[PDB]
């Protein structure tokens, strides 16, 4: 009876969203990447559900919630261990092949990457733009994990994947980089082991021009879901770790500065029981597009009618 | 792509239009019928579809429209016989039982009765209000067609939300519920026909009928497109009807108001008469239908129109 995605409560609503979407891209003629003017900015947050009855909160969760993920990540104890900050809760995402961008879009702006803009734009970006230093980063990082002229072919391989060609090819870590770096905002991917975790920073961009609250996915089996975090004294915040979690694509400059590129690009605090914490976004969805009070009105309906 | 149902269009703006339905009901203390207030005066059209390319056309339809109905209720000349007027389509509707209620909330709101707030009102109308009258008129038109007292208490509990979910509602339920609506409701397919409510004088209630469309236990809205002209705003009151131009049947009526059968029409409708092709051939008439007058705010079906044509520059 509720719906399977926050979306689906005012579809017209959720258009009017992706519709903003690829005007708000800005496509620099000079080969500075192509990039978001405003709506990177926005952050959903979940509504609180523990003010329903059990029974009742459990039909929100199996509807909207990726239980499986969730519970996956909650067990490892990568996901909700530290008892002083706000849970986060996983969004169901399309596993179409294009779920980076739908965990990503969904993260900031509530609704999947249907019209395939983040795609595209990513896609856009790798055939349009100058990918030197991206290429030289991811093979840098490349052979960390490890002498000939096949590096070239596994890059053009890995611009073809960005591409909407076959339903789509699946994404790798230099895909998340050059988003963080679309977005000026950066990603944090929560996982087991499955070497996609980590801290992506959009080092393509001076910190001061960029969104310092991360975008955070959690990520398991080859699927990338959104981490939000509910509207309900903890701190609002994800750990950066006890051991760090990795930060991707640096050069051996930056990476001696690791710590200082954090405090840069994220907002540092740390936390009580000493380990550090990235502050996360105030849900700032303008009511004209913030699918979630659409969504939390459907479940009131339903709960008036679901009691006696 | 696109959805089965005007209002999975914009689910939110659904759910408000099906909680003003219940405070709408205004129930009298002195024995008068209880009824809507202001929600009974509202009536959907559908958005034109013809500026479409044919292939995208016949998507929306298959989405939209019940094709199984409108061609039944055409090919047997009872549907869209008339040139002179306008079109009217039929919107799919649920046959979970409450089609009739499910079909009328459509036609004004474009929403079904998912709530069972019309269906319950129907029951709550026949258990808790005087009922002498619509029992003798009951007795009388089915005595024309031919133990009273128990068919009669077997028709209430009909009406109720018990023991297909629901059980099925015959014609004396859709007069009791025009009577609920102020409003008269036009049935085109012995259910076929013409109710209008009585109980009212005529001053108090809206004159632009409710069209369903009807086949097979199946109750659907007959509504109107968002047009350009020329052609009339208007239903036939009579049928082509193999032969010759018959009128349809008006419903339990009393054998004074049935002396007085066209003075009640006029009374209850505003009637015209169209120009009859072959003009000796001389004018039948037909009933005025509402314009779409439903507010942005609870206006689903412009909601729906931009899902389409969204949809429709990445269909090109």
């Amino acid at each position: 009876v509720l719906p399977q995605a926050l979306y689906l409560s005012n579809m017209r609503k959720a258009v009017k969203i992706r519709e903003r979407t690829p005007e708000d891209i800005f496509k620099p003629t000079n080969g500075i990447i192509h990039h978001f003017k405003t709506m990177h900015r926005y952050t959903l947050e979940m509504f609180r559900t523990c003010q329903f009855c059990p029974q009742f909160r459990e039909i929100i969760h199996k509807a909207l919630i990726d239980r499986n993920i969730q519970a996956t990540l909650e067990s490892q104890k990568k996901l909700n261990w530290c008892r002083e900050v706000r849970k986060l809760v996983a969004l169901k995402t399309n596993g179409d092949g294009n779920c980076l961008m739908h965990a990503t879009s969904q993260y900031m702006w509530g609704v999947q990457d249907t019209d395939l803009v983040l795609r595209k734009a990513l896609f856009s970006t790798l055939k349009e733009t100058d990918t030197r230093n991206f290429k030289f980063r991811w093979q840098l990082e490349s052979l960390k994990s490890q002498d000939t002229r096949n590096w070239n072919d596994e890059w053009d391989n890995l611009i073809k994947m960005a591409s909407t060609d076959t339903q789509y090819n699946s994404l790798e870590e230099i895909h998340i980089f050059v988003l963080c770096n679309i977005l000026r905002r950066p990603i944090i991917v929560i996982s087991d082991k499955l070497k996609v975790g980590g801290i992506y920073l959009p080092l393509h961009w001076p910190a001061q021009e960029c969104y310092r609250y991360p975008i955070v996915l959690g990520y398991d089996s080859h699927h990338f879901v959104p981490l939000v975090t509910l509207k309900d004294p903890e701190i609002r915040a994800v750990p950066l770790v006890f051991e760090d979690l990795k930060v991707h694509f640096l050069t051996d400059p930056e990476n001696e500065m690791k710590e200082k590129l954090l405090k840069e690009y994220l907002m540092v605090i740390e936390i009580p029981v000493l380990n550090n914490a990235a502050k996360l976004d105030e849900a700032n969805l303008p009511k004209e597009i913030n699918l979630v009070d659409d969504y939390f009105e459907l479940v009131q309906h339903e709960y008036k009618k679901w009691q006696e």
